[PDB]
RNA sequence: GGAUGCCUCCCGAGUGCAUCC
């Protein structure tokens, strides 16, 4: 994995995420509002995309130039409530079914990493979903790759974490 | 003649599908 695997490829890295748009009027509109703004703000919004019906909106800046001017002209705001400007992403966890991952179904409503990592081994990302606040009885895990995923998967596929031989399917694809 | 269910964990998530009554 020299250097890296997946990376960004656009006009310029200068990016920025917009959170807290307030899903009241209409996200689509909220994102646009910020758009038209970037247009009448004397510049050319490099990137402009949305994320999940009501998650957030991403955007790229022409460069320190257009970026500087923007920051200087706070204003922005969807309509009334302010928003958050920052780009912590750097990757993609959604719309990627966790490429090279493995989800575990059927839980004991009291499992953790002990029994989890216990059944698995090549699991780089161990996470369980089931703890009060509306139980679920389902755990999720990620693998450094599909190779180890399929192997371990089909392997532990038949275990016994809750007297029901916990479930474990694959999730993702490749890229 | 009728209609809906689902994709968990996880900051870009929507070229999204199936069957039943």
């Amino acid at each position: 994995g020299s250097h890296m695997v997946e990376g960004s490829e656009s006009t310029t890295p200068f990016n920025l995420f917009i959170g807290n748009l307030n899903p009241n009027k209409s996200v689509a509109e909220l994102k646009v509002a910020i758009s038209e703004l970037f247009a009448k703000n004397d510049l050319a919004v490099v990137d402009v995309r949305t994320g999940t019906n009501r998650k957030f909106g991403y955007v790229d800046f022409e460069s320190a130039e257009d970026l500087e001017k923007a920051l200087e002209l706070t204003g922005l705001k969807v309509f009334g409530n302010e928003i958050k400007l920052e780009k912590p992403k750097g990757r993609d966890s959604k719309k990627v079914r966790a490429a090279r991952t493995l989800l575990a179904k059927n839980l004991s409503f009291n499992i953790t990493e002990d029994e989890l990592k216990e059944v698995f081994e090549d699991a780089l990302e161990i996470r369980l979903v089931s703890q009060d606040g509306k139980s679920k009885g389902i755990a999720y895990i990620e693998f450094k790759s599909e190779a180890d995923a399929e192997k371990n998967l089909e392997e532990k596929q038949g275990a016994e974490i809750d007297g029901r031989s916990v479930s474990l399917y694959y999730t993702g694809e490749k890229g």
